[PDB]
């Protein structure tokens, strides 16, 4: 398993747009459009992504293209990040496949903002990180994936996508 499979797992994969969780223009392995309430908008951006007029439907290959650069972008972010890096620094590889996951779906900013999780991973409390990243809008708006990711970082296997 890698970082690939396992958001592969957790976005899905869909060629015509769509409203994520939070009703968001996506479209794809989750990458959101826009957040404006105009599907035109929608379709504005999907063009200028893909480069062609698509009219909201992509093929697969499109797909895996911008799932591509999403996910490298994650990676850099994390990189970039005065908050982050650290953390991403420290761990082991599928604790940082962890990461890499809740910063593609919430945001580098989302996830620096867990400050005192990001602390315990950082020290290597496992057991009580679980439990404070439960405690947020995150686990209790998308609990199943979240449940996933949290027992990931918890256990350091993979065991919660097999
Ligand atoms: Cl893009
Ligand atoms: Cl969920």
């Amino acid at each position: 398993m890698n970082i690939f499979e396992m958001l592969r797992i957790d976005e899905g994969l869909r060629l015509k747009i769509y409203k994520d969780t939070e009703g968001y223009y996506t479209i794809g392995i989750g990458h959101l459009l826009t957040k404006s309430p105009s599907l035109n908008a929608a379709k504005s951006e999907l063009d200028k992504a893909i480069g062609r007029n698509t009219n909201g439907v992509i093929t697969k290959d499109e797909a895996e293209k911008l799932f591509n650069q999403d996910v490298d972008a994650a990676v850099r972010g994390i990189l970039r990040n005065a908050k982050l890096k650290p953390v991403y620094d420290s761990l082991d590889a599928v604790r940082r496949a962890a990461l890499i996951n809740m910063v593609f779906q919430m945001g580098e900013t989302g996830v620096a903002g867990f400050a005192n999780a990001l602390r315990m991973l950082q020290q290597k409390r496992w057991d009580e990180a679980a439990v404070n990243l439960a405690k947020s809008r995150w686990y209790n708006q998308t609990p199943n994936r979240a449940k996933r990711v949290i027992t990931t970082f918890r256990t350091g296997t993979w065991d919660a996508y097999k």
